[PDB]
RNA sequence: GGUCAAGUGAAGAAGCGCAUACGGUGGAUGCCUUGGCAGUCAGAGGCGAUGAAAGACGUGGUAGCCUGCGAAAAGCUUCGG
């Protein structure tokens, strides 16, 4: 999700983005515990999503 | 071919010694180096309340330790090769 695409939006429709990702970051690990993961890369790959999110949310002052 | 007497006296090693030939243990010697020591020529001579030097705990698809990072956590954004 690259941060081009991230400065195309607001505040407002940022911060649900970051709320959707929090789901999936939960659900991911929900099926983790389990052991019922397949797209193990999945993982990693949420973790740097929010990062970016984060970032972009702090330079809009 | 006998009987007797006198004399003489090889081998026979429980174990051991020396020599030699093969092993075992052990780690020397030789050769080697990703580690040190000592100089010369430069650098820049400080870091810290914008939180230092030194750490604890966490961070990975899976157990530990080291090396990096810090709930944005073996990384996030922009430039340049
Ligand atoms: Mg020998
Ligand atoms: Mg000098
Ligand atoms: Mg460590
Ligand atoms: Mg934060
Ligand atoms: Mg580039």
């Amino acid at each position: 999700m690259k941060a081009n695409e991230l400065r195309e939006k607001s505040v407002e429709q940022l911060n649900e983005q970051l709320l959707g990702l929090l789901r999936d970051q939960f659900n991911l690990r929900m099926q983790k515990a389990t052991g019922q993961l397949g797209q193990s890369h999945l993982l990693s790959q949420v973790k740097r999503d929010i990062a970016r999110v984060k970032t972009v949310l702090n330079q809009q002052a």
